[PDB]
C-alpha cells in the first residue's frame, strides 16, 4: 500500500488542511456506515458482544518505553496550544462567542454541579493530566482535600509548583499508573475525565476504582464516545490512514454513550447526561487557532525540543491535523454521532 | 365525541381498515411526543422518566369492581392463543409460521437465553396458564419448577395439565407476587410479560433480587419502544385508545434500554431485543382465530358475561386490541415498538 507515502506526504507537511478535513470525512462516512445495522437487534447485538469482549482484556495497555515521545507533550506548547488551565479534555462553548478559556472553566463547574461537589469533601482525580481539574476544585473549595493521581513526573512537578505559586496547601499529587495502584484510602468524590479513553477493560477498571469510592460517595466519568456503538480503531479497509497516523501501536476504544450501563456490577447509575459534539469540534478549533497563531514559537520549542528540524514539522504537522481531523469528526451532523457522555457512579 | 365513538366500538358499528388509520394517526402523534431533536434531550427525558417511577408504588393494587377487565375466560384464550395459552409474544422465523410454533421457538429462546439447565430450581412469576412453567417441566424433568400467579383459575388449570400430564416436578404457588415473601432461593427467575403490570422497577427487582440463588440468573421480557418510555396518559382530547384501551390507574410502556437504569441490586449480563414484527404478527394470528371462530366466541362471551350487548362489547375489544396492536408493533418495519429482553445476575 501507498499509505505509508500519503503519510510520509503529511509528515513533511505537503497536504491541505481542506484536503486533511476532506480525508477525516471519508473516513467518517466510512465508519457510520460500518457501524450503522438496519434493525435494532443487530445494533444492540453489536453493542452487547463490544462490551462483552472487553471483559476479557487487560485493564490497559502496557505503554512500550519506546514509545514515551508519543506520551510526554512539551509543557511550553500545551501552553499556547491549551487554555489557561491546561484543560486536557473538552470546554463548554454556551454559544460559538465563548472563548477557550471561558469553555475550560464552564466545563469544569458544570462537572462540580453534577458530581455534587461540596466544601470539605475528600476528591480524587484520577489521571490529573497538568492539573485543570485539581487546581480548579482546590482553589474553589478551601476545605476539600484533593488528592491527584497521575503516571507523568512533568505533570506532577507542574501541579505541585502551582500549588506554591497559588498558596494552596490541599492538594495532593500521587505519582502512580492507577491500573496498578494499590489504596486503602476511600473518597467522597472521585472525577474520571478523559481517562477512560486510555482503558479497554472497563469491567476491571470500574472494579478497581470502585473500591476507592466512600461509603455515599460518588464518581463521575466523562468520556467521548459515538451516540450509538463502540469500536475499537482499527483500519476499515487497506486504505486507511487514520489509525496507522493517529494511534500508538496499541489497539485503543472509541466507546458508546450507552456502554458503561453495561458495567455496573460494582457501582451503580445515578445520572446520565450527554454533550453535542458541537462542544470538543470548538474546542479543537480554538486548539488549532492557538497553534497556528503562535507557529514560531511552537516551532522553536519543538526544533528545540525533539532535536532536528525535520522530527519538529512532523510532530508540528501531527498536532495540527489531530485538531483538524477531530474538529471534523465531532461536528458531524450537527454534533449527533461523536459527542460526550457523562455518568454519575454510586457505589455498590 | 370521543365517548360517542367509544360507544360506537362497543356495538360494533367501525370496521377494521380504518380502525389501523386510526391507530396511525395515534402512532404518529405518540412518535412526535417521544422524539427530541438532540440526544442530550432523548436521554434526560429517560432518565428523568426512570427517576419519577421510583417514587411510585411497586404495583397498583387491583379491585374488586375491575375483575372483569383481568379475569379472561379460558375457553375464549383456548381459542384466541395457541395451544400453550402464552398471553405474550411468539417468534415468527417467517410470516408462515404458525402461531403454535411461534410460542414453542419462542420459549425455547427463552431457554437458551436463560441458560436452563436440566436440575435448577426454575420461578416463573406471573406464570399465567403455565405455557411457559409447563414447557420447562417437560423439557427438563431434573427442575423443579415453581410458578407464581394471583389468579386461582390460572392455578387450577396448571394443576389440571399436571394431572394430565403426569407431571410431578410442577408447584404453584396461589399469591401476590408484589407482596410475597420467602426463605427459598432459585437457580433461574423469569418475569415474562409481568414488568408491564409494574411501575417502580426498582421496587420490583430489589425484591427478586433476593430470590436469586448463589450465582443464578434473573430472565426479563418485556415489550418496549425503541427509544423512550411514557405512561398510558391520553395526548390530546381526540385521543380515544389510551381511554379504550387501558383501565384505570396508570400502566408504564418502558423502553428498550430503561432497566439498565434499575441495576442496585442486579447486574445486566446480557441484552437482545426482537423487531415489532414478531409481536404483530402475532396479533394477527390471534385476530384470525376469534374470526374464524366468533360464533363459539359469542356462546363463551354471552354465558359469562350474561348478555348479548356486553359479549359483544367485549368480543369488539379483543378485536380492536388485536387490530390496533398489529398495526402499532409493524410501525417503521417493527424497528419502533418492540420486545426487550435482560438477563441479571445478583448484585
Ligand atoms: N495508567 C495511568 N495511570 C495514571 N495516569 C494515567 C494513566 N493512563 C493515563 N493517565 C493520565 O490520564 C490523563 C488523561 S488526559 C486528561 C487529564 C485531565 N483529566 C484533564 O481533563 O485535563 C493524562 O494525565 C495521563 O497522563
Ligand atoms: N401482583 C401479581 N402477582 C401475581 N401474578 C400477577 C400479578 N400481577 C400480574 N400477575 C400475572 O402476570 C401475568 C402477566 S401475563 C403473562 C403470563 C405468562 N408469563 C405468559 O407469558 O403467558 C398474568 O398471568 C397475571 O395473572
Ligand atoms: C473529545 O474531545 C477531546 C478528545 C481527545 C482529546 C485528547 C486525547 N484525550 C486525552 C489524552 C490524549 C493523549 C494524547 O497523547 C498524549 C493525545 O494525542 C493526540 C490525545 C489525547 C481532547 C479532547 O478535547 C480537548
Ligand atoms: C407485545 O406483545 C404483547 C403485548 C401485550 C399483550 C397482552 C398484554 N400483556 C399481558 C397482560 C395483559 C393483560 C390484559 O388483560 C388481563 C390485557 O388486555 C388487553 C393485555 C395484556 C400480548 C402480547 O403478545 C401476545
Ligand atoms: C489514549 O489516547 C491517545 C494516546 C496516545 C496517542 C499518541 C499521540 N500522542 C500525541 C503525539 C503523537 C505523535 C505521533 O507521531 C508524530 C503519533 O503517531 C502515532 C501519535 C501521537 C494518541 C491518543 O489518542 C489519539
Ligand atoms: C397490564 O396490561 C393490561 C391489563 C389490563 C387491561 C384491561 C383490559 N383487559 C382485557 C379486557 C378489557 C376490557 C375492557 O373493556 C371491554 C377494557 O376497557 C378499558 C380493558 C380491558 C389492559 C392491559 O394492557 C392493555
Amino acid at each position: 500500500e501507498a499509505v505509508a507515502n500519503l503519510i510520509k506526504r503529511i509528515e513533511h507537511g505537503e497536504v491541505s488542511d481542506e484536503e486533511i478535513r476532506g480525508m477525516m470525512k471519508i473516513q467518517v462516512q466510512k465508519r457510520l456506515k460500518w457501524g450503522y445495522k438496519p434493525t435494532h437487534e443487530q445494533q444492540l447485538a453489536q453493542l452487547v458482544t463490544f462490551a462483552q469482549s472487553l471483559k476479557g482484556m487487560e485493564m490497559a495497555e502496557e505503554v512500550d518505553t519506546l514509545d514515551a515521545e508519543l506520551y510526554e507533550i512539551p509543557l511550553p506548547f500545551l501552553h499556547i496550544m491549551c487554555g489557561k488551565t491546561l484543560k486536557f479534555s473538552p470546554g463548554y462553548f454556551k454559544d460559538e462567542s465563548t472563548t477557550l478559556d471561558e469553555s475550560e472553566v464552564y466545563m469544569m463547574d458544570l462537572y462540580c454541579e453534577r458530581a455534587q461537589i461540596k466544601d470539605g469533601q475528600s476528591i480524587l482525580d484520577l489521571g490529573c493530566g497538568h492539573g485543570s481539574l485539581t487546581l480548579h476544585v482546590a482553589q474553589k473549595y478551601r476545605g476539600c482535600k484533593v488528592t491527584g493521581i497521575t503516571n507523568s513526573v512533568s505533570q506532577k512537578e507542574f501541579i505541585m509548583d502551582q500549588c506554591k505559586k497559588l498558596d494552596l496547601s490541599n492538594v495532593e499529587i500521587i505519582l502512580e499508573d492507577v491500573t496498578k495502584f494499590e489504596t486503602e484510602i476511600t473518597y467522597d468524590r472521585i472525577f474520571a475525565v478523559a481517562l477512560i479513553e486510555h482503558m479497554k477493560n472497563y469491567e476491571l477498571f470500574l472494579k478497581k476504582v470502585s473500591t476507592w469510592i466512600a461509603q455515599d460517595g460518588l464518581l463521575f466519568v466523562e468520556h467521548h464516545c459515538h451516540k450509538v456503538f463502540a469500536y475499537q480503531y482499527e483500519p476499515l479497509d487497506e486504505d486507511d490512514w487514520y489509525t496507522e497516523y493517529i494511534f500508538p501501536s496499541g489497539t485503543l476504544v472509541m466507546s458508546s454513550s450507552s456502554i458503561l450501563l453495561y458495567f455496573q456490577e460494582d457501582v451503580s447509575v445515578v445520572n446520565h447526561w450527554t454533550l453535542s459534539g458541537k462542544h470538543p469540534s470548538l474546542g479543537f478549533k480554538q486548539w488549532l487557532k492557538r497553534l497556528d497563531d503562535n507557529i514560531d514559537e511552537v516551532k522553536e520549542i519543538f526544533e528545540s525540543f525533539y532535536g532536528s528540524k525535520e522530527k519538529a514539522m512532523k510532530f508540528i504537522t501531527y498536532w495540527r491535523v489531530f485538531c483538524i481531523a477531530h474538529s471534523q469528526m465531532y461536528s458531524t451532523n450537527n454534533g449527533e454521532e461523536w459527542m460526550l457522555s457523562q455518568v454519575l457512579f454510586k457505589k455498590k
